[PDB]
């Protein structure tokens, strides 16, 4: 399949390779899931979620999005956004290669981002025809700086290295043969910190962007219906 | 007049130059107004906002502020960054010298804002006895971090340069020499984003910081009347 | 006692010493209001807070919060936060060493943060099995980007010199032996806006921030009671 799932002492690592650009279309999306519910099962303190040597993820499967198997689509997507971000461990993106679009709402969904300095991360709707949809836009505001938001959303805006640390995609820049090491090894970091503390603070930092979410998962049907 | 108007293939030019600053007083105001009113017959792609060669603009005419014709041009001005922030396509501002207070509000009205490193950017309401009016204060908050809107706003900080870029004033330096033509040249890029895509998802971007504006706008005669 | 308020023209001064790391127990707590209450009989035109010459605060005393007491204590913490973000005239932190949990959540409490590079500062709550308080969230939320709020909060992230600047934990790096006497000078510098706009801009950049503050000391007693 195209998810491989470890577990590691303390943590799970959830590594993505469809031997292509690793799109979240539903057999992915199912992987992953099914991956999660691995991690979940065994209770780890932090959980990393990888690429491929190429990408981290390309973005959904367009030829789907190209009503109801793009609606499913779109909905599951947003929903592994949204169970990333109210995961009661810490989240570690190694973004192995580039994020685009709903590779980088995926990416935007962590606790804490590591990526190398080529990598881009777009969100690149508006250059092929599509509107952001709306639990997407959520994901953006929760971690982009305004003005960067306001730029990788309306014009589809490409980041990289210094420019995605400075707008908030990602939080971390490391050397390309260390983006997954270290990711794991900042995920063996954050199982350090006292769960429960960790988890109710997250939730906290995110309640209204969490629930706007929901109410943008909840409304696709009346977007792609 | 003090506003020119050029449609150049994809894109509209809107150059600012009354001789002095480009005070936004009823007569650029009008000016303004009408030469967007003929972007719009055109349909251009795209639309550039530039100053003249020594400012972009330095704010509102104080004359007429220091109870109607006030209030007139306080609801004209932040009408026209109303008008600006949700056009239909995109908008560049080259922002051809310094911006401050209402020159400022404008210069942070556009998708793309483009300024030279010696250009200083001030909201500098409160060093000379004004207070920021909502309205500007919700366009400000759109752009700023969260750090540099308490101090662009309650100290009347002056940014440039990389100040500027990090604090979310502008999005990109050019060379002085080049602050046009490179704003002109981002236009004709962005003309090239789905049109359709970018006004929905900008609209979307915005959908808040709109209504408090058009609030801020109705309000403005229970603050100077 | 622990706080030193000194009346220097323009401006007022006052150093926090205890002898230790500044802890924000109610001795220091009653210390710092008495201060303050001194200032606003001086009707100063800035005030500067400082720590001492090894730390700016460390905290809450946490022997007291390790239910009453630690109620107390709590809301008298955020209540200063609320009194300084709401201060009719504009507040310098003088940042003369780290600033840990409640002491970052006061350094967040001024108009304009002067730090030295080395400073550390850290809401270290997550790390040491303490929930945030939902006062220091809102706290930590009008300053950081959003990217810095979620890490600041959720993984106790530390932060100094450069990436405390850009995060939005302070707003000026100095020389350590110059935090103190920049600190004064930024201070006289702002007693020379103009104190009613800068009161009322402040209070609109800030109002939906003091009301949920606000919310966050009533609602101590349900999560410590
Ligand atoms: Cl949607
Ligand atoms: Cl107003
Ligand atoms: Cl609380
Ligand atoms: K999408
Ligand atoms: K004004
Ligand atoms: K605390």
């Amino acid at each position: 399949g195209p998810v491989t799932y470890t577990h590691d002492d303390a943590i799970g690592v959830i590594r993505m390779d469809d031997g292509k650009v690793n799109v979240l279309g539903p057999t992915m999306q199912q992987a992953l899931n099914e991956a999660i519910d691995a991690a979940d099962r065994d209770n780890v303190g932090a959980l990393v979620i990888a690429g491929n040597h190429r990408v981290f993820s390309g973005g959904f499967d367009l030829k789907v999005l190209t009503a109801k198997p793009a609606i499913d689509m779109l909905r599951g997507g947003f929903e592994l956004s949204y169970r990333l971000l109210s995961y009661p461990k810490p989240v570690v993106i190694a973004c192995t290669g580039h994020a685009i679009a709903m590779g980088a709402f995926l990416l935007c969904s962590g606790d804490h981002r590591v990526a190398a300095h080529a990598y881009n991360v777009q969100a690149n709707e508006v250059a092929i025809g599509m509107t952001i949809p709306y639990a997407a836009m959520e994901v953006l505001k929760l971690r982009l700086t305004p003005s960067a938001y306001q730029q990788a959303a309306g014009l589809a805006k490409t980041f990289f290295g210094e420019t995605a640390l400075a707008a908030g995609f990602i939080d971390e820049i490391s050397l390309p043969e260390v983006v997954l090491s270290r990711a794991e090894e900042a995920a063996r970091e954050f199982a350090g910190l006292n769960q429960q503390a960790h988890n109710a603070t997250k939730l906290r930092a995110r309640a209204e962007a969490l629930k706007a979410i929901r109410a943008g998962i909840d409304g696709i049907e009346a977007e792609f219906g």
